């Protein structure tokens, strides 16, 4: 409705809770929520990581299992505010893969325009 922190939270939340939660592919997440969570550039690069990793190529796939808490999307509103609204995003993905267990948490700063995110960059402290 206006921008906030926590109006910021919701999208980064939104955004982070569709693509990082499927069955098997990722694909099924609906790529217009993304859309609406996030501007084009940010959308086209979701999709493309997306197409990877469900198919890599006719001869590799395999069981992937990706589920994450909307509120364990650790958010640090950073405060800057670089004319865009720079919002730091720390979340762990629960994941599976072909039966193995994988669960580790990604940081990324998240920049919110528009209400939308207009550009995600992935931020590693040390081993994450």
């Amino acid at each position: 409705s206006n921008t906030n922190q926590s109006e910021s939270e919701k999208i980064i939340k939104e955004f982070y809770k569709t693509v990082y939660n499927y069955e098997k592919s990722q694909k099924e997440i609906s790529m217009t929520t993304v859309k609406e969570l996030a501007t084009d550039n940010v959308y086209q690069e979701l999709q493309n990581e997306i197409n990877v990793n469900n198919s890599y190529s006719p001869q590799q796939n395999t069981i992937q299992k990706s589920s994450v808490n909307e509120n364990e999307i650790k958010i640090l509103a950073y405060e800057s505010k670089d004319n865009s609204q720079q919002y730091l995003v720390t979340a762990p993905i629960h994941q599976v893969f072909n039966g193995t267990k994988n669960d580790f948490e990604i940081n990324q700063l998240i920049q919110i325009k528009n209400q939308k995110i207009t550009q995600r960059t992935t931020i590693q402290l040390g081993e994450e």
